């Protein structure tokens, strides 16, 4: 791969923070050699700094944790991707032909139920950010709607698909998916700043706060580290670090947390665009040098995050900006993955 580049990476940290972001950083491990910047504050109000070290929410990088458990159980014997859903969780869903890798892929045609919850972004978060649902609430609140496709036919990303998830890795265990991920995951990597504390608000140990773009252009933000995250759980509650998520996504791409077969299923594109692909619980990004990279975003109020690998898993970037609903940051921040991967113009 070219080198990273840093300069690059500089640029890209202050345009988000030129966009809003009150702070934004990024770690690459390129074989060994860490790179690593932030600029801006971790907390606007008292100006402590942002830093690498700082957790964060990671949003729907929890899938791919979720992706990973339900493998390994798929590699166990205990899971079919080829079944339905309502074969493990009788009378789930309203469509026996629903299977869990259509789940996995987002090509289940289940309505995603954070459309209703944060059409307004500011009053969705007041909503929902004390609440605490069932897996099972989640999917009520779906099911309202009708499918949106037939089973299989359609990407259409939803949340509602690692609800799913989420219960599918309690009925088949018996166990929570905190007992879950920290026994199959954090625990064997070594991912001591990665937690699953569902429903608890705080986020322990010294973290970035999050700060809530308001609909409203040029609106005051919004203190947004505290939530239960409970509208998402399997779908998007893990807590973790830039080095953590380093480490998952490259003992993920470089095979270390399933069988071979098992990682081939999780890397079957389907297409999400025309630079993207969603695999199970895994995205692709194309990006603009002709190299492709494997990981997942994330947004939960107040935190963007990307966190990608390349192919073999020995480059791995995490970048995390702590606002959201942000567009123009949103998209500067992916540039972090041009620099750290095709490198210098
Ligand atoms: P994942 O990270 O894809 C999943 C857990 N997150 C989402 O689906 C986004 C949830 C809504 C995020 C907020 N947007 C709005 O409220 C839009 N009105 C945001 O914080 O940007």
């Amino acid at each position: 791969l070219p080198a990273p580049d840093d300069t690059g990476l500089q640029a890209v940290l202050h345009t988000a923070l030129s966009q809003g972001a009150p702070g934004a950083m990024v770690r690459v491990d390129d074989n060994g050699t860490i790179h690593q910047l932030s600029e801006g504050v971790a907390d606007r109000a008292t100006g402590r700094a942002i830093t690498t070290t700082d957790r964060f929410r990671v949003g729907s990088v929890t899938k791919s944790f979720s992706a990973v458990v339900l493998l390994q159980l798929v590699d166990e014997g205990k899971l079919d991707l080829d079944a339905s859903v309502n074969t493990y969780l009788p009378g789930l869903l309203p469509d026996d032909r629903i299977t869990v890798r259509q789940v996995m892929s987002h090509r289940s045609g289940l309505y995603d139920y954070t459309n209703d919850m944060f059409a307004q972004t500011v009053p969705g978060f007041e909503s929902v950010r004390n609440k605490v649902f069932s897996y099972q609430d989640l999917i009520t609140l779906s099911l309202k709607h009708g499918v949106t496709n037939a089973p299989g036919a359609a990407y259409s990303y939803s949340n509602t698909n690692f609800v799913v998830a989420g219960m599918l890795i309690e009925k088949l265990t018996g166990h929570s998916v905190a007992t879950e991920y920290q026994n199959r995951i954090f625990t064997p990597l070594n991912l001591t700043d990665t937690f699953y504390v569902h429903p608890d608000t705080v986020i322990p140990g010294t973290h970035a706060n999050g700060y809530l773009t308001p609909d409203e252009a040029g609106g005051a933000l919004v203190d947004s580290t505290e939530q239960t995250v409970s509208w998402a759980q399997s779908a998007g509650a893990v807590i973790s670090s830039t080095q953590d998520l380093d480490t998952f996504f490259s003992a993920l791409m470089s095979g270390q947390l399933m069988s071979a077969a098992q990682l081939a299923q999780m890397q079957q594109w389907t297409t999400v665009n025309s630079t993207q692909g969603y695999g199970l619980g895994l995205r692709r990004r194309d990006l603009s040098c002709g190299i492709s990279v494997y990981g997942h975003t994330g947004t939960v109020q107040g935190y963007y995050t990307y966190a990608f690998a390349s192919k073999d898993g020995k480059r791995s970037v995490t970048a995390l900006a702590n606002t959201s609903n942000n567009v123009n940051v949103l998209n500067t921040m992916a540039r972090t993955l041009e620099s750290a991967f095709c490198g210098k113009p």
